[PDB]
C-alpha cells in the first residue's frame, strides 16, 4: 500500500527531460566509474577491443526523495528507461555498429534521492594496437566516456577508480592495470567545455602459445636448411632439401599474415625474424648452386684459378682441418695403357674440384650457422619485454 | 463477458513498477530454474557456449487474484511485457552483443496470484574452456543468473533443479549433468547482498571424430617417416621422403591451429603430440644426412676411425645379425693389371663405409621405432579421461 | 464513411488481452498450417535448416463481426500487431538468435469474424543432420510449432496439410515431402497439456555435384598411386610419385573436413572411403620400399633365401607369365680375365635380385588393383540410396 | 501559423487503419515502381542478390486535401510511419533475416491528396543463379513486389517503368536491363486474387577478371604438362614434372570450389574445362610410365614384339622424320675380346628400346597437343555468350 | 523550478511534424557539416568504406525561444528523438543493411532557438575503390548527405567545412583531405530540386606493409628461378627447382586473389607484375627442357646442324668468353684397342653437345636476367604515385 502510494506521489509532475537539480544555475555532479569483468577479444587486424563491463553512474535527484516514516518499509524504488532523468554518457571511441552497446537497466533510488545506475554491456572500442614488438607486446587501449549533450556547466562528471575485483583472467592477455584520468576538453562545435573520463586498459600478451606454435617451429625449420651444407653432393638431393624448406617458410609467412594488421607504422619484430630467416634459406640455395657447380666441373674446361687454388685448398682447408707382329701388339697395348693414364690424370683434376666444393660447403656451414644464431638472438632480444616474457611464461 | 470483466478489474490501479507484495518490508520469493533443450555450440577459440534454454520463474502477485465463482470458467489470465511486474533476472556472464537474448513471452497467472514466466532463448555465455587435455576433455561451463537491481532484502531468489527431460543429445558433446547452486554475494557497488543461482553444464567431448580424423592420420604419417631407415641409399630418394612428411605435418599443425584458443595456461595434449612427432621426423632427416655422408664417403679421404670400426662393424653389426719388345709389353700389361688392383682395394674401402651406413640405418630404425611408440602411448595415456573415451566411443 | 464508422465501432471496448470466445469455458480452435516457398540452406556443420515459409493461422473472433448491410461495400477490415488478439504460436526448435524470425503482418477479418493471419519469415531451425551416408543422404528436419502460453484447455490447435504449390526447387536438395502431425504433450512446467503441430521436411541430396567434384577426383588420384607398380626402379622416381599422391590426398581429407560436423554418432561413408584409400596409397609406399630394397641389394651381402627363390622366381613368376717374360705376361692377363669373370658372376646375382623386385612389383600391382576396386565399390554401394542417386542424378 | 493549423485540421478523426478512398466499394489505385541505384552483390554460392533500391509508391488519400488559399504557402505536408495510411507492399522473394529491409521515410502529400512514398533500402533477394556457362553467364534475377494483405478488390496495384538514371555501374556486372511485368495471381489461402509487379534484373558478367585470373593461368599450366614429352628420359625428372602439375591443378579446382554453388542442375562450363584438363595431365603421367618402361627395358628380358618393331621403328618413325704359354694367352685375350663383343650387342638392343621410347614420346606429344587445343577451344566456345564476352571485355 | 516551468511552456501546442519557421512560404536554412574521427575500414573486395563520424546539423526553431530573465539560469534545454522537429538528412550512398547507422542523440537549443544536433555513427558507404595502381593507389570515396523528403523550396541545406581536428590516423591509409561540395539536383520523382552536400575522403595507401610482404618476397622468389641457368645439368635437379618456384608463385597469386575485387575495369598493376613474373618462370622451365635435351643428346642420333655449330660454338661462345698364334693375338688386341677408339670419338661428340647446352644456358641466363629487371622496374614505376610512396614510406 505504501509502495503503491509512493510511486504515485513521486511521478506527480516529474519531467524526465529536466536535469534534477534544485538550483538551475549550478551543475549536477555525476560520479562515473566502471567494473571490468572480462577482456573478451583483442582483434589486432581490425584494431578493436571487446570487453564485458558494468558502467557505474551515481548522482542525486532532487525530486525523488521521501520520508521513510511516512512509508514504512519502502527504503528504495526503481525506475526503467524513460521514466527518470539519466545522464547520457556514451563511449566516445566506440567501434560498435549501433555505437552504443549499453543494456539499459533500472535506476535504483533511495529515500534521500541518491540514484545508482549500473548498466552492463559488451563494448567494442577502437584502440591502436601496436604490433611492432609482437608477440612480446604490451597494449594500452583507451575507453573514453563522457556526456554527449551536457557540457561542464550543466553536468560535472567526476571519476572514481575502476573496479577489478570481479575480473576473470584471460588466458591470452595478462591484465596489468586500468587507471583512469578526468579531463576537460574544448571542441569546435561548442564554446562550452566537455569533461571526459578515460580508462586505459594496459595488457601484456602471454607468449607461451606463440613461442611453441610460431617462434620455435620456425627456428627448427631454418636449422634444417643449414643441413644442406652437410649433405654430400652425390646424393643429388641438395636442391630439393633447400627449396622445400623455402616453400614451407613461405606458407608460414602467409599464416602470420592472417593475424597482423596491414599497417605501415613499423616493420614488426615477427616480420623481421621471418625476413632474416628467408634470406638465409634463400642464400643457402644460392651457395648450393655454387657448390654443385664445382662438384660437377668438367675436367677439360677452364683451369682452376690460382686464387681459388690458394684460398681454398690451402688456407681454408688447413683452418678447417680437412686435408714383326710383336711390335704391332706393343703399339695396341701401349695405346690402351696410355688411354688409361690419361683418364687417371683427368679424374685427379676432378678430385681437386670435388674437394674444393667440399671445402666451400664446410666453410659456408660455419658461416651460416653463426649468422643464423646471431640474427635469431639479436631480433628476439631487441624487444623490451622479451626478458619479462621468458621469466613469466616459460 | 467474464474474461473481459476480469481484465478490466485487474488492471485498475495496477502499477508495473511496484513489487507485488502485501507487506512492503518483506522480500518477494522468486523460484528460478531452467530447462536445457540443446547445447548448440562450444566455441573453444572464442571461449563461448551457445545453448537453447527455457528459463523458469515463478512468484506470487498479491494484486492479481480473483474469485473464480464470480468469473465462471476464467481460471487464468495472461499479460505481456510491460503490463505486469516481473523479476529482472539476467545472465551475468553473457557473451551476447545485446547482453540479453531472452525472448519475452506472456506471464500466466492463476486465480490465486501464482505467476509463471517461461521465456525461451538462444543464450551465449562466457566460460573458460580448458584445452589442456584436448580432445579428451571435460568442460564445466557456468551459467550465472540473478536479479540485476533487486538485492536480497527485496527479492528472495530460490533455486530448483534444472530440467533435462527435453534435452536433445549433441553428437559432439555428452551431457554429464547440470547441477545448480544458490549463493549470496556482496559487491563493491552496494552494501546489500545479491543472490545468484548458478548452473554448471558439465559436458564430455566425444573423441571418435578427432580420433579418426586427427590422431590416427598423424600416427600413420609419422610411421612413414621411419620408413626412410629401410630405403636403400642408392635409391637417391631418402631426403625427399623425409622432408615431404615434414612439410605435410607442418600443414597439419596449422590445421589444428584454427580450432584451438591462443592461450598460455598450459601446453595442450595435442600440441605435445605434434611437437614430439615433429622433432622425431626432423631428427630422422638429420640421421639420414649422416647415413648418406657415410654411404658417399670418398675412399681417398680420411680413414675410418677405430672408434667407428669397432662400435659399428663389430658390436652393433653382431647385435643386429647383419654381417726386346716382349719386355716392353710386360710393363704395359703390368700397369694395366696394377691399375685394376688399386681400384679393387679402393672399392673394398668404399664397401666398409657403405656397410657402416647400413648398420647406422638399421640401428636408428630400431631406436626411432621404440621412441615413436613410447612418446605416442605416453602422451595419449596421460589424459585422465583417455580410458573412458576409448571405452565409450571406440 | 462506412469504413471509418466500422473501425470506430469495432474497437469500442475491445481488449487485445482477451481470448475472443463467447463462452469463456470452451477452447478457441486455431487452424495452423504453413506454405513452404524455399529451402534456403542446409548447414550440416552447425546442424541448422534455413527456410522461407509463410505461416497460416485462422480462427474466429467473436467480437469482430458486423452486418454488411449496415456497411455497404465493407466486407473486410485489417488490424496490425497489438490492436487485435492473436495466437502466440512460436517455432519451438528455433536456432535464430532472436528466437522468433516471424515478420508481423496484418490480420484480415471478414464480416463474420473469421480472422486470417499469414506472417512470412526466414526461419532457422535446429535439426539433426545425419551424415552417415553423405553424400547419398536423406534428411528429415522437423519444424515444431505450438502456442507458447495457451494450453489445450484454452487454445485448440488443429493442423492442415502444408502447401507446396509455390515451392521453388533447390539445386542441391530434392524435396521429397512435408507431412505434418498434431500431438498433445505434457511438460514438467504445467499440469495442462500443450498441443503442437510438427512438419517434417524430408529432402534428398542431389549427388551430381559431389560425384564429379569429390568422389571421382579421389578415385582417379588413387589410381595414379597404383601406377608406381609399373614404374621401373631405375627411373629413381618411385618414392616421389607415391608420397606426392599421399600429400595430395591429405589436403583432400581436410577439404571434406570443412563441410562435415564434428560428431561421433557414426563414421561417415565419405570418411570410410578416404580412410580406405589412404591406407592403400600408404601401403603402396611401404611395398615400394621393399621392392627398391631388392632392386638395390648388394650382391656380396646375404644370400637369397630358398623361400624367396621358390615363391617368387618359380611360382609367382610362372603364374604371371614373366620369365721367361712370356710366363709373367700370362699371369697379368690371366688376372685381368679372372677379374672380369668375377664381376660377371656378381652381376648375374644382381640380375636375380632385380628380377625378384620386378616379380614382387607385378604381384602387388594385381593385388592392389583388386583391393582398390573392391573397397571402392563396396563402400559406395553400402549406402541405401546409392542406386536411386545414380538413376536420378547421373 | 498556417502549417500548424493545417496539421491540426488534417488529423482530426483520421484513422490510419482506414484505406483512404471515398467510395468503400472501389479499389484504391497504387502506382508502384523502383529506382535502381546499385547492384551491390551477386552471391552465387548462396544464390542471393543484394541491391540498393529506392521504392516508389504513389496514391491518392481522399482525406488529406486542403484549399491552398486558406493556408497560403503550405503546398505540402509530411507524415511519418503510423500517422498515415500506407500500402503494405513487401518483396515476396526476400532473403533478408528481417524479411523487410525497407527503411521507413516520410509520406509527402500535396494539397489535392496525392501521396508519394519513396523508402530506400538494401534489399537481399533470392534468385536462381545459373552457373552452367560460368564465367560467360547472364543472370535474370527477379524482384517480386506486392501488397501482402490487400487483394485485387481493395488495392489496384499498377506498374511504372523502373528508373535507372541514377544507376552506378558495377565493375563485375554489366546491367542489361530491368523490365517489369504486372500479373494477378490466385493463392490457396484466399479466393481473392492478388496482383504483383515483378522486375527482372538482367546482368551480364564481365569476363576480363576471370579470363586473366582463372582461364589463362590454367591453360598455361596445362601446356607445361605436355612439356614432359620433350624432356629426355635420362634427366630422371619426367615423373616429377607431371605429378607436380597435377598437384597444382588439384588446388586450382578447390579454389573454384569456394565460389560455385553445390547444385546438380548441370555440370558447369568451368567444371568441364578443369575435368578435361585434369584427365589430360593425368593421362600424360600414364604415358610417361610407359615411355620410361621402354627406356629402362632390360636387354636380357623379353624380346621386342614384331608388332612393336613395325608400328614404331618403321611407320611412326618415318612419319615423324626421326630415324705353350702363347696359346694360353690367346684364350685369355680371346675371352676378354669376346666379353666386349657380347656387351656391345646387348647395348645395341638397349638402343632400339630407347629409340622406341623416344618415338612413343614424340608420337604422344603430337597427339596430346592436338587434344589439348581441341578440348580447350571446344569447351570455351560452347558458351552462347563467348563471342560477345571477347568483343566487349578483351 | 524554472527548468520545470520552461519545459512545460515550450511543449504547449508544439507539433514535431511542423517545420519550425515563422513564414511558411520561405525555406528553413539547415547548416550541415561533419567531424571525421576515424577511417575504420577500406574493403576493396566489397567496395565499402567504414568510418566513425559525428554529423553536425544546426538550424533555428522559431517556437523554442524564451526570455532568460524570466528563467534565471536556464540558458539551454534538450529534447530527444520525436519531441522536436529535426531535419531528415540521410547518407544517400549507404551500404548499411539498416541503411541509417545514425545513433540518435539530443537536440540542444539555446534561448534564441538555435538548435544543434550532433549524432554520432559508424557509417558504411559505397564507393568505387580503384585497384588499377594497387598497392600504390589513392582512393576518392564520396559521402553524399541530403534531406530525403524536403526539397530546396522547404529546406535550404548549406555546407560548412569538415572538421578533422579529432582525426585519429590510420596505420594503413594516409588522409589527404576531405573537401565538400554543395549541389542542387533534379530527380525523376519530383519537379522540385533537392540539394545535397557531398564530402570526398581522399586517402593514400601506405605501401610499406605490401612492399615488405607482397612485392619484395615475389622479387626474390623470381630471382631463384633464374638460378636454374647456373645449376649444372648433371645435378639432375634443374626441373625440380623451376617447377617448385612455379607452384609457390601460383599460391601467391591466389593469396592476392583474396583481397582484390573481381572487377574488369582494368588489369591491376599487381596482376601485371604477377603475370609477367609467371611467364618468365614458366619460360625458364621451357628453356631448361631445351638445355637438357642437348645435354642428353644421343651421340649416334642426328648430327649437330651447321646453324647450331656456328651460332653457339663460335659466336655466342666467343661473346660470352667460354671456350701362328701371335697373329691371332694381334687381331683380338686390335679389336680391343679399336673399340676403345670408337667410344672415345663418340664421347667427343657428346662433349660438343654438352658444351652447346652450357652455352645456351649461359646465354639465357643473361637474357632472362635483363628481362626480369626491365619488367619489374617498368611495371612498378608505371604507377603515378610510385615515387611518392618510396619517399614517404621507405
Ligand atoms: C614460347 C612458348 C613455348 C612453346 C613451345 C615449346 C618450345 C620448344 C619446342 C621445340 C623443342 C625443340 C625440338 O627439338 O623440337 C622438336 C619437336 O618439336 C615439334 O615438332 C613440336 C614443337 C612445339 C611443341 C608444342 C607444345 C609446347 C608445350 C607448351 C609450352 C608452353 C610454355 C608455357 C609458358 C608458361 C623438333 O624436332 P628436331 O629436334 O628439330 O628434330 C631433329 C631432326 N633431325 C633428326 C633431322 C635432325
Ligand atoms: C525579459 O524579462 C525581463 C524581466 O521581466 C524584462 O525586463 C525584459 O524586457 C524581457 N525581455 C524581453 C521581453 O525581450
Ligand atoms: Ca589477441
Ligand atoms: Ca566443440
Ligand atoms: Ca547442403
Ligand atoms: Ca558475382
Ligand atoms: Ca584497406
Amino acid at each position: 500500500e505504501f509502495q503503491r502510494k509512493l510511486y504515485k506521489e513521486l511521478v506527480k509532475n516529474y519531467n524526465p527531460l529536466e536535469r534534477p537539480v534544485a538550483n538551475d544555475s549550478q551543475p549536477l555532479t555525476v560520479y562515473f566509474s566502471l567494473s571490468l569483468l572480462q577482456i573478451m577479444d583483442v582483434d589486432e587486424k581490425n584494431q578493436v577491443l571487446t570487453t564485458n563491463i558494468w558502467l557505474q553512474m551515481s548522482w542525486t535527484d532532487h525530486y525523488l526523495q521521501w520520508n521513510v516514516s511516512e512509508y514504512p518499509g519502502v527504503k528504495t524504488v526503481r525506475f526503467p528507461d524513460g521514466q527518470i532523468w539519466k545522464p547520457d554518457i556514451l563511449l566516445y571511441n566506440s567501434a560498435d555498429e549501433r555505437f552504443d552497446a549499453t543494456f539499459h537497466t533500472n535506476v535504483l533510488v533511495n529515500s534521500s534521492g541518491h540514484c545508482q545506475y549500473l548498466p552492463p554491456g559488451i563494448f567494442k572500442s577502437s584502440c591502436y594496437i601496436d604490433v611492432r614488438w609482437f608477440p612480446f607486446d604490451v597494449q594500452h587501449c583507451k575507453l573514453k566516456f563522457g556526456s554527449w549533450s551536457y557540457g561542464g556547466w550543466s553536468l560535472d562528471l567526476q571519476m572514481q577508480e575502476a573496479d577489478i575485483s570481479g575480473y576473470i583472467p584471460n588466458g591470452e592477455w595478462d591484465l596489468v592495470g586500468i587507471p583512469g584520468k578526468r579531463s576537460e576538453r574544448f571542441y569546435e562545435c561548442c564554446k562550452e567545455p566537455y569533461p571526459d573520463v578515460t580508462f586505459t586498459v594496459t595488457m601484456r600478451r602471454r607468449t607461451l602459445y606463440y613461442g611453441l606454435n610460431l617462434l620455435i617451429p620456425c627456428v627448427l625449420i631454418s636449422a634444417l636448411a643449414l643441413l644442406v651444407f652437410l649433405l654430400p653432393a652425390d646424393s643429388g638431393e641438395k636442391i630439393s632439401l633447400g627449396i622445400t624448406v623455402l616453400l614451407s617458410l613461405t606458407v608460414f609467412m602467409l599464416l602470420v599474415a592472417e593475424i597482423m594488421p596491414a599497417t605501415s607504422d613499423s616493420v614488426p619484430l615477427i616480420a623481421q625474424y621471418f625476413a632474416s630467416t628467408m634470406i638465409i634459406v634463400g642464400l643457402s640455395v644460392v651457395v648450393t648452386v655454387i657448390v654443385l657447380q664445382y662438384h660437377h666441373h668438367d675436367p677439360d674446361g677452364g683451369k682452376m684459378p690460382k686464387w681459388t687454388r690458394v684460398i681454398l685448398l690451402n688456407w681454408c682447408a688447413w683452418f678447417l682441418r680437412m686435408k714383326p707382329d710383336l711390335a704391332k701388339i706393343l703399339e695396341e697395348v701401349r695405346y690402351i695403357a696410355n688411354r688409361f693414364r690419361c683418364q687417371d690424370e683427368s679424374e685427379a683434376v676432378c678430385s681437386e674440384w670435388k674437394f674444393a666444393a667440399c671445402v666451400v660447403d664446410r666453410l659456408c656451414l660455419m658461416a651460416f650457422s653463426v649468422f643464423t644464431i646471431i640474427c635469431t638472438i639479436g631480433i628476439l632480444m631487441s624487444a623490451p619485454n622479451f626478458v619479462e616474457a621468458v621469466s613469466k611464461d616459460f
